[PDB]
């Protein structure tokens, strides 16, 4: 048995260790130049890093070269990597957006560069892949998207996104999620759900997280807010408490450059300036520096 894989609803390492992924975000794909970010990610604690990347539908395509690159620095700096498309953001009300199925044929271009990663690299499908246009749409394509990259030969364990931007907050994933768990039949399958202002109550927070877990099915939060929007408050102290009592992976939304500042975690990437939310993320209670662990497959460093 190698790689990461899930068992008991829980995402193990090869060794069987269980592992809670505790990091960050990190927007690689619009700065190729921020290549210290990883270092400095893995330096604050984090033991994981979802690194964004395009493929190439509506941003710039990262190339397998590239994604082998990436790959081989977040191994570098002992850090598990969940990669995620961004193209299909919003799809279905962000004119922009590209498809599951482009996305697929793009993962599946980059199984030369894939290989031999499974104890290190988990492959989210798309980011946020629907909107909120007829969000009960989702689940055909995500479907499809799943059995195709399973009949191509991807082995590594795969991340699926929510509709309604990854929210979810019509219910769809969380109504159909055991139709898609079903659609791989590795098993190897993480759910993800975004929490920014629809999840600004403790219930609305709990009752979903406990949901998944309730039904036997694993969830990680692999992007979520804190600061106010226009849309409401995200209750992120009760994320990070939830997600430490159940022993959910979570990735804060993001280390450096977002247009809006707002959810930058670091300022101007640089790690010794963090915002009011980059400590919070990293130095609060429940936060990274508290309870990341150090994936096992690493060893003990000397
Ligand atoms: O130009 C040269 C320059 O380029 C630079 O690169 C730039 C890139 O080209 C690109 O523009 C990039 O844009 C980024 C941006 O910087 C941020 O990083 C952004 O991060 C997102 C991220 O996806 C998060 O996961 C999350 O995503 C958000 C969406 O962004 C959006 O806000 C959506 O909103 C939903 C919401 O979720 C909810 O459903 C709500 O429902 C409402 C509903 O509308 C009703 O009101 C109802 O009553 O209530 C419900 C419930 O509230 O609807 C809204 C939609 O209307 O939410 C999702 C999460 O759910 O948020 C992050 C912040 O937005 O991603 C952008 C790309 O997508 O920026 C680059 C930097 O500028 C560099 O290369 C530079 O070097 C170069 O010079
Ligand atoms: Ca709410
Ligand atoms: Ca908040």
């Amino acid at each position: 048995v190698t790689g990461l894989h899930v068992q008991g609803g829980r995402l193990l390492e090869g060794n069987g260790n269980d592992f809670v992924m505790r990091g960050v975000n990190h927007a690689h794909t619009w700065y190729p130049g921020q290549t210290r970010s990883l270092a400095d990610i893995k330096a604050l604690g984090a033991n994981t890093v979802r690194v964004v990347l395009s493929d190439g539908h509506r941003w710039t395509r990262n190339g397998p070269a590239d994604v082998a690159a990436v790959i081989d620095r977040c191994k570098a700096n002992r850090l598990i990597c969940v990669l995620e498309v961004h193209d299909t953001t919003g799809y279905g009300e962000e004119p922009a957006a590209g498809t599951l199925d482009h996305a697929a044929d793009y993962w599946i271009s980059l199984m030369d560069v894939l290989a031999g990663q499974e104890d290190y690299v988990i492959v989210n499908i798309g980011n946020e892949p629907w909107g909120n246009t007829d969000p009960a749409g989702w689940t055909a394509p995500t479907i499809a998207a799943v059995k195709k990259l399973r009949a191509a030969g991807l082995a590594h364990t795969l991340m699926i996104d929510a509709p309604n931007w990854g929210q979810d907050w019509q219910g769809v994933m969380r109504a159909d999620a055991r139709s898609v768990y079903e659609a791989d039949p590795t098993g190897n399958l993480l759910f993800s759900i975004h929490m920014y202002s629809v999840f600004d109550t403790a219930a609305e927070i709990d009752d979903y997280l406990e949901a998944f877990v309730d039904a036997g099915l694993p969830l990680v939060i692999g992007a979520f807010g804190g600061p106010p929007d226009q849309w409401g408050d995200p209750d992120e102290d009760t994320m990070l408490a939830a997600a430490e009592r159940l022993r959910l992976g979570y990735l804060a939304w993001s280390w450096s450059g977002n247009t809006d500042p707002v959810l930058d975690l670091a300022i101007g990437f640089d790690p010794d300036r963090l915002s009011g939310w980059g400590q919070r993320v990293f130095h609060g209670v429940h936060g990274i520096g508290e309870t990341s662990r150090e994936a096992t497959v690493f060893g003990k460093l000397a």
